[PDB]
Order: structure tokens, then sequence, then C-alpha cells
């Protein structure tokens, strides 16, 4: 399911992902709604309306990629630790839920992120079961 090699890898490449992600999140951003239009459309509160191809360099993308990293920061020190990861991702999944996104959206956005993270030296198959431990203790509050 997730061997020791894998969680290092997946803790090794979070640390420069995160060392970049000033530049780095955004662009995972538009990988993200250019592959899932239906994703995009959950954020238009937020954009107030503006077409996909002009946010990027907004302020509210700049807040949005920093609460991304600062949750997957949150997991990826606690990959020995079922119990923490629980718990984030049992609040996680309820605000989300709240939202109206489904569980097969988040899906998605873990697999453009494994996907990205090979820029980073990341092990695509280390990022999918990481991806898949987590979507098992999400789904069933989904
Ligand atoms: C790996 C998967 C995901 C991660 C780590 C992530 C992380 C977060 C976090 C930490 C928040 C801010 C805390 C909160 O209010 O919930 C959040 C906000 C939000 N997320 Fe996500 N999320 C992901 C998937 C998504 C997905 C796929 C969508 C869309 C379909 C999404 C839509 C939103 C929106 C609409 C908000 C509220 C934005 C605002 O107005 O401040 N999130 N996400
Ligand atoms: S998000």
């Amino acid at each position: 399911s997730l061997e020791a090699a894998q969680k290092s890898n997946v803790t090794s490449s979070w640390a420069k992902a995160s060392a970049a992600w000033g530049t780095a999140g955004p662009e995972f951003f538009m990988a993200l709604f250019d592959a899932h239009d239906d994703v995009f459309a959950k954020f238009s509160g937020l954009f107030s309306g503006a077409a996909k191809g002009t946010v990027k360099n907004t302020p509210e993308m700049a807040a949005q990629a920093q609460s991304f990293k600062g949750l997957v920061s949150n997991w990826v020190d606690n990959l020995d630790n079922a119990g923490a990861l629980e718990g984030q991702c049992k609040t996680f999944a309820a605000n989300h839920k709240a939202r109206g996104i489904s569980a097969g959206q988040l899906e998605a956005a873990f697999k453009v992120l494994s996907g990205f993270m090979k820029s980073y030296g990341g092990d695509e198959g280390a990022w999918t079961a990481v991806a898949g431990a987590l979507m098992g203790e999400i789904e069933p509050d989904m």
C-alpha cells in the first residue's frame, strides 16, 4: 500500500515544490482548471465571474495557492500517523462537501497533482499511492 521509499519520495519532492510554491502554486491551479472545467466553475465566486485565462496572477489566486499548500504540508508530515490524517481529512471533506463538490472532483485534483510533482523529482506512482490512502479516509465522508 505505502512503502517507506514511497513516503520518503513524497516528503522530499514536496519540500522542493514547497520552496517554489510562490510561482508553482498558480501554475498547478492553471493545469487543474484547463484539465477540468467543472472544477474551475466552483471558484466563480472567488474570482468574481472572471474567465479562466485571466486569473493566474490575481491576489485571490495567490491566497488560494497558499491555502492548498498549508493542508498538503500537514498531510505529508503525518504519513506514519493514521489518527492525525483522519482528523484533517474529516474537516477537509466536510468543508468541500458543503460546496457541492464531488468525491470524483477531489480525485481529479490528486491526479493532476501527481503528474505535476514529476517536475520536483516526484515519483508519480508514490504520489498516486498517497492519494489512494487519503481518498480512503475522505470518501466515506463525501
Ligand atoms: C487535494 C485536493 C484539495 C485540497 C488540498 C484543497 C485544500 C483546500 C483548503 C485548505 C481550503 C481552504 C479551507 C476551507 O475553507 O475549506 C480549500 C478551499 C476551497 N476549495 Fe479546496 N482543496 C482541494 C480541492 C478542492 C477542489 C477540487 C475544489 C473544487 C471543485 C476546491 C474548491 C475549493 C473552494 C471553492 C474553496 C473555498 C475558496 C474560498 O472562497 O476561500 N478545493 N481547499
Ligand atoms: S482548493
